């Protein structure tokens, strides 16, 4: 028989995207999310993230696109921008300026409560979905361990009233992210301990939020600087994106060993000692509208129930409480969204439980490419904190791992060829795995190499919006 | 390590496919036929279902045309026609004639020797492709059993010279089609035997080309009749489809327990049984240019390497040597081309051996879909011979089954919206599964079913294409 009604858990991109999907296959669905939900774009403590920059891949927005038509144009009508890349972005790597070709692929920017509340708005008003906000999932009901375990429903407590109340359900989502409550929920139905592959290069972010010089968000483009030439020293990193009402917004990020700005007056400093001072020329008259922001959570990690005999019938789990990434390389949405789009594609093949395990192992293997691709480049920095168990990771030269990447970038910021390639995998539309490929190797060998540029790729009608002169 | 040579054994529509990708990602191919391949369509013996008909429908079409641009335009300037589902086919099914819907799908339709030499001639130009025309693979090389062997590479005969020769390969792909020797060669290197799941209706086919009236293979639709309405007796089925230079094909067939025509003057009188006797006042006036090419590869097969733990590292099986179905369905060449699709999506993922067996896993995930409907239809023929483990053929009732089906078809013939759902499944767009869907079962319900139709819906103009009335 047919799963009749589903239980999502956390209301955020993750469950918003899988309760959308599973109401096409579910004859009801609930959502359980402990806050309110704001009617306007409004940040909220549940997803504290939302104040750093977000950027919405090609890959997450085509499948969020696919799933809900018109998202996209809402978007943009509310103020989002679609980047092009690498045209629309000064972009400083290891190797030196990116030359800015013509866009291979892009990627949507906007705040990210924006984002959220337009695909709520698009996901949320079918018939038979019922959210339940203000509501706090707390364990899960059923049984575990040994064989035949399955979960029958979660104890949700209403947090206004403080009453509890058990939530009976055919099927449990658990989407409620990176401080997901999950490893509890099993070993208290005696479920044993999830593997768990670990690469944390102890990755903090500081953000603050700018009024842009007037047009800007729309005539100026987005400036990253990425500064990791050197392998014995930390990385240090800064953006500006453009986002909605005219604002920027900024976001310093260092790994382990370099020091963040705590202090509004040390924000400025941080982006002159990057590797070129453009963010500090950029902001450096530039409004601030807020203080300084500040995030931890920047390991990549990645739980695999796929693997475990014990997975109970009629649990799944998606976004970043099954893995989550560093976001300097913004995937995590996008990682979502494939969560979402595998669950609507294996869900009738799955049922006629099989159906329960082949849907945690499909959705395995979409969020593959986000991790191998976030995890490569994070292990080689100086004190990274490396338990994985990835042959692909523990198993390879290092010397090797790092003078590729060096070749993949080079080729990257001068070359037409091997920058299409580079964009589609850095847009998660192409594995890691293609820039070992004897495709990219050709590219890189037989494509022409530009010259090296020598300053930051502005155009003068762009440096004079912004009132800037000779980079 | 980086594979640098593969060996594909067999060419046609899974070894050439499988071939071109490969090229991509590995310095050097081996494609090793045994036949002599032709410049142009001709028929030959390690083909030998070329002769009857074939649809190359959309599932195939796009993944082929998505690996080989153009080869759909080259088709069409060939002579192929592209059969919309439902519009451009007159259909009888047991349920009643099929409402000619604006098509929601397509097939391409042609003779399968001119499909394969397109193929051929846009796969097989590849520099870093060798092909071993007129050359047979006779065993492999390598270890097996116990802890899980590996293959080093394939024993090949040249016919013309009749000498034999080793032929090491960092990666072998079996592609020898529904008669290969698969089995023989594992136990040769000691491996255990692999698990199949087989649901054999006994299918057979007969078919004779016709040279069409002129202009029918363009202005006149294709007549498909499905006489199955009861299930005690076995099933007897007939299609005519229009092929390139003016000519009409029509395949007949049966399941076990029926006679087909095996002597000419016996197809046409096979035509006027079936539930409605159009396709033989078709055919009454109509040249034959052929004698009755005959087929009882009609088996539905399934081998599951992705299961056997010992598989050899090193060797994978595409096409019909991995799983075969019932042509009544038309999805083989199809599975070939998702073989062949998914081996390049997985390729460069499953290396940097951990690989082959990742991407055997993900060939048979890819060959589920033909597997299960093609299962589904003919596990409950009268005196079908079932072999199987597949727990969504076995655990079923069996009136459950039937009743449904027959909604199903009830459905399609008649409501926009479930003949929308169901082509999809039918062109191998979506699963089989779909059809238990709520989204299907919302469809059958809440849209609206048109009156019956009591007579074939030919529009007065084909009736006149081809000199009919009524
Ligand atoms: C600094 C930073 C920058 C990032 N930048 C990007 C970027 O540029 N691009 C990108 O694609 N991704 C980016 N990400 C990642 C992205 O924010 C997440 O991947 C995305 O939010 C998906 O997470 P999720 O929906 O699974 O969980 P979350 O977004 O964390 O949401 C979890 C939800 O569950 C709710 N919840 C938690 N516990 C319970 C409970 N017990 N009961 C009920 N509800 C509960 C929470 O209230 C919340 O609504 C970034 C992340 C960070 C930290
Ligand atoms: C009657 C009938 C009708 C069909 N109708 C359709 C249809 O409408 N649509 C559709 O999509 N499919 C149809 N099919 C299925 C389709 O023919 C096959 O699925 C398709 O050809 C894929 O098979 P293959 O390439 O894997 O193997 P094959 O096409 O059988 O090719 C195997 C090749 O390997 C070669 N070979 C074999 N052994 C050796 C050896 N030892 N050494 C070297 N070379 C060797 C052979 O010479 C041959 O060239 C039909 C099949 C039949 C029987
Ligand atoms: C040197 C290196 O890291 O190579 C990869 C660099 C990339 C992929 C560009 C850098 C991208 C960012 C800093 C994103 C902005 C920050 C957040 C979304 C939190
Ligand atoms: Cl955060």
């Amino acid at each position: 028989t047919r799963p009749a009604h589903a239980v999502v858990l956390g209301a955020s991109m993750a469950g918003t995207l899988a309760a959308h999907v599973l109401a096409r296959h579910v004859d009801a669905v609930t959502v359980v999310e402990r806050d309110a939900l704001p009617e306007e774009p409004q940040h909220r403590k549940g997803v504290p993230q939302a104040r750093h920059a977000h950027l919405l891949w090609s890959n997450g927005a085509r499948l969020i696109e696919e799933m809900l038509p018109g998202t996209t144009d809402r978007l943009l009508a509310a103020g989002a921008r679609r980047l092009g890349f690498p045209e629309d972005l000064v972009t400083l790597t290891g190797q030196g300026w990116q030359h800015r070709f013509p866009a291979t692929q892009f990627a949507l920017v906007a705040s990210r409560p924006l984002l959220d509340l337009t695909v709520r708005q698009q996901a949320l008003g079918a018939d038979n979905i019922t959210v339940r906000q203000r509501t706090e999932a707390v364990e899960l009901t059923g049984s575990g361990g040994g064989s035949g375990g399955r979960v029958t429903g979660v104890v949700v407590r209403d947090l206004d009233s403080g009453r509890q109340e058990q939530l009976e359900a055919d099927l449990v989502i658990d989407a409620t992210g990176r401080g997901s409550r999950l490893k509890q929920w099993l070993a208290a139905l005696g479920v044993p301990a999830l593997e768990e592959d670990v690469v944390d290069a102890g990755v903090a972010y500081a953000t603050r939020l700018f009024k842009a010089p007037p047009g800007a968000t729309t005539h100026f483009p987005a400036v990253n600087i990425a500064a990791d030439d050197r392998v014995r020293e930390p990385g240090r990193f800064g953006v500006v994106y453009p986002i909605e009402g005219g604002r920027w917004l900024a976001t310093l990020s260092c790994t382990r060993g370099a020091q963040l700005p705590t202090h509004e007056d040390e924000f400025i400093p941080f982006a002159e000692n990057l590797n070129h001072p453009i963010l500090a020329d950029l902001l450096r008259d530039a409004e601030p509208l807020t203080p300084v922001f500040g995030s931890r959570s920047g390991a990549n990690r990645r739980l695999y129930p796929e693997r475990l005999e014990q997975w109970p019938d009629g649990l799944l789990v998606i976004g970043d409480s099954l893995t989550a990434f560093n976001p300097i390389y913004g995937h995590g949405m996008s990682s979502a969204a494939r969560c979402a789009t595998t669950i609507d594609r294996e869900f009738e093949r799955s049922v006629q439980r099989a159906g329960t395990r082949a849907l945690q192992k499909a959705i395995g293997a979409a969020v593959d490419d986000p991790w191998i691709l976030a995890a490569t480049k994070d292990i080689d920095y100086v004190n990274c904190r490396v338990s994985a168990t990835d042959p692909r990771l523990i198993g390879v030269d290092t010397e090797q791992r790092l003078r590729f990447a060096e070749a993949i970038t080079a080729a990257s910021i001068r070359s037409p060829k091997a920058s299409e390639i580079v964009t589609d995998v850095m847009s998660l539309n192409a594995p890691q795995a293609e820039l070992g490929s004897n495709r990219f190797l050709m590219a890189m060998r037989a494509d022409e190499r530009l010259p090296e540029l020598t300053a930051p790729p502005f155009l003068p009608e762009e440096l004079a919006v912004v009132g800037l002169d000779a980079a």
